[PDB]
């Protein structure tokens, strides 16, 4: 990546002449290697405008293993771009750019006649999303009535992308590609400052309520097929989401009730672990709206801690118990304020809320079963004896 900022000529020089190569070739290759650089080097508007335009003349002619490969790579470079470059990715829709616009719908096209069955059709869905966003105009008018051919193609995908989402359709394959796909739109539309309230965050409010109906469903469980359920992907549902209508959150509240199953209670502590460490644009809502909820966490944290030394002294069901306290001393150690607030102070015969937890973390120090969390749980103790975190053990009396 570093090698790629100024000399960015020498490395695209490489991947140019593979794509001439592969078109020669009559035989389909599987050696691609050299394609999947895009996914690394360092990518900006100006010059995202360039792989699109060389992919679009070769794309017709390349094998079927190149074909997935180039896909893979130009969609994970768009996030290269998004990440690096938050103020170009805006201006795109306050100052329209034509240029922009028609790299990615000639692009869009190619992409859409290569999906002809089921099973490719999940696998290209995640990509032409992030086009469709890049022309902002064909998403308006698909919602007036549409052109013979200039969005008559774009506007069946949306409908087919819905119908799968909500159920529907008769195929498990698509459910699960169209929620790995809808996740992604939201998480761009975070970027736009709404400002302009473009179509774009009404596109996203039609299936975010279609959304959390398919992964926080306690009573049936979203499962890839292999994990139990994928937790990566409900972490960005919901850090996402949260971002988008801080206040008004009744999913994280899903999440915090007790009677929830354990692998929701594991999304909720590590999606605060992410708006604590990384908030690079500053109009986002910010850690500080939810120490509101600072008394449900303490009793999680009491019987999660209750259930794992007992457990010690189902195997699976243990197991997962370990897990969650882990990320919880975690939690401690990067804003000890999101746990030390509303007190209870000190009561005639019950102790306060301070030393019971201050209590629980000490008596994971000289443990042995578990060393790693023991390991933890001493950094935390560490953090809390800093001068800044001394204030907030009993505001109204610290020094005794």
């Amino acid at each position: 990546f570093s090698l790629s900022c100024n000399n960015f000529n020498a490395v695209f020089s490489r991947i140019s002449t593979r794509l001439q190569e592969l078109t020669v070739c009559s035989e389909d290759n599987v050696d691609v290697h050299d394609i999947e650089l895009l996914q690394y080097i360092n990518v900006d508007c100006a010059k995202l405008k360039r792989l699109l335009k060389e992919t679009a003349f070769k794309f017709k002619a390349l094998k079927k293993v190149a074909q997935l490969a180039v896909i893979n790579s130009l969609e994970k470079a768009f996030w290269n771009w998004v990440e690096n470059y938050p103020d170009e990715f805006t201006k795109l829709y306050q100052i329209p750019q034509t240029d922009m616009a028609e790299c990615a719908e000639k692009l869009f096209d190619l992409v859409d006649g290569f999906a002809e069955s089921t099973k490719r059709k999940a696998a290209v869905w995640p990509l032409q999303i992030i086009l469709l966003i890049l022309c902002p105009e064909i998403i308006q008018d698909i919602s007036k009535d549409v052109v013979d051919e200039n969005n008559m193609n774009k506007k069946l995908f949306l409908d087919s992308l819905r119908k799968a989402l909500a159920g529907h359709g008769g195929s498990r394959q698509l459910t699960e590609s169209a929620a790995i796909a809808c996740v992604k739109l939201c998480k761009a539309s975070t970027y736009i400052n709404w400002e302009d309230n473009s179509v774009i965050f009404l596109l996203v409010q039609s299936m975010v309520v279609d959304l959390k109906n398919l992964l926080f469903n306690p009573s049936k469980p979203f499962s890839r097929g292999s994990q139990p359920a994928d937790v990566d992907l409900m972490i960005d549902c919901l850090v996402s989401c949260f971002r988008i209508s801080p206040h008004n959150n009744q999913h994280f509240k899903i999440c915090l009730a007790q009677n929830s199953p354990s692998t929701f209670h594991y999304v909720l502590v590590n999606s605060l672990h992410r708006i604590i460490t990384n908030s690079a644009l500053d109009w986002w809502p910010k850690i500080d709206a939810v120490y509101c909820h600072s008394v449900e966490l303490r009793n999680m944290f009491g019987e999660t801690l209750h259930k794992a030394v007992q457990g010690c002294g189902t195997d699976l069901e243990t197991r997962s118990y370990k897990y969650l306290l882990l990320s919880m001393v975690k939690l401690i150690h990067a804003d000890p304020k999101l746990l030390l607030c509303n007190p209870r102070k000190q009561g005639p015969e019950t102790q306060g809320s301070t030393a019971e937890l201050i209590t629980g973390l000490v008596q994971l120090v000289p443990q042995s079963h578990m060393p790693e969390i023991a390991q933890e749980a001493m950094e935390a103790l560490l953090v809390l004896h800093q001068l800044d975190s001394i204030d907030l053990w009993n505001p109204d009396a610290p020094v005794e």
